[PDB]
């Protein structure tokens, strides 16, 4: 599948969930990109204007693509693989309740998984991997990529 053919990648947060403090949204997404730059040659930068490689969106229901959201629960988020336009973009379901913690849905952990998709990673069958296809909460202050995640991303970059 496609991969980014460049080392400097930009992102942009299109809008903010009302579920969280703004600076906490900024930090969760930043930390989530950091998980992947930790183990690859990629560098991620947040821009506040113009076109970014990865647009970060909060939206509910039908939101202008072919991956409608489904209300609270079920699908939490989705992301497009590397490429032009909507490629790379990561959408988060506003009908979920995003948090910094174990309540509602953890935005950081979700974003790590979704940014894996934005970078061109598929799913792992290992329940310990962040790329396992089903959301499972782990403590975020001690989060670490599984060895399966690392081999997956390192198969694509670096
Ligand atoms: C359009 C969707 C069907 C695909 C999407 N779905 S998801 O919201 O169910 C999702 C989100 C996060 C995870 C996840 C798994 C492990 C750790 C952290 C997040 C898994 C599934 C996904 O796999 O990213
Ligand atoms: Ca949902
Ligand atoms: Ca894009
Ligand atoms: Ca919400
Ligand atoms: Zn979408
Ligand atoms: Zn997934």
């Amino acid at each position: 599948g496609p991969v980014w053919r460049k080392h400097y990648i930009t992102y942009r947060i299109n809008n903010y969930t009302p579920d969280m403090n703004r600076e906490d949204v900024d930090y969760a997404i930043r930390k989530a990109f950091q998980v992947w730059s930790n183990v690859t040659p990629l560098k991620f930068s947040k821009i506040n204007t113009g076109m970014a490689d990865i647009l970060v969106v909060f939206a509910r229901g039908a939101h202008g693509d072919d991956h409608a959201f489904d209300g609270k629960g079920g699908i939490l988020a989705h992301a497009f693989g590397p490429g032009s336009g909507i490629g790379g973009d990561a959408h988060f379901d506003e009908d979920e309740f995003w948090t910094t913690h174990s309540g509602g849905t953890n935005l950081f952990l979700t974003a790590v998984h979704e940014i894996g998709h934005s970078l061109g990673l598929g799913h792992s069958s290992d329940p310990k991997a962040v790329m396992f296809p089903t959301y499972k909460y782990v403590d975020i202050n001690t989060f670490r990529l599984s060895a399966d995640d690392i081999r997956g991303i390192q198969s694509l970059y670096g």
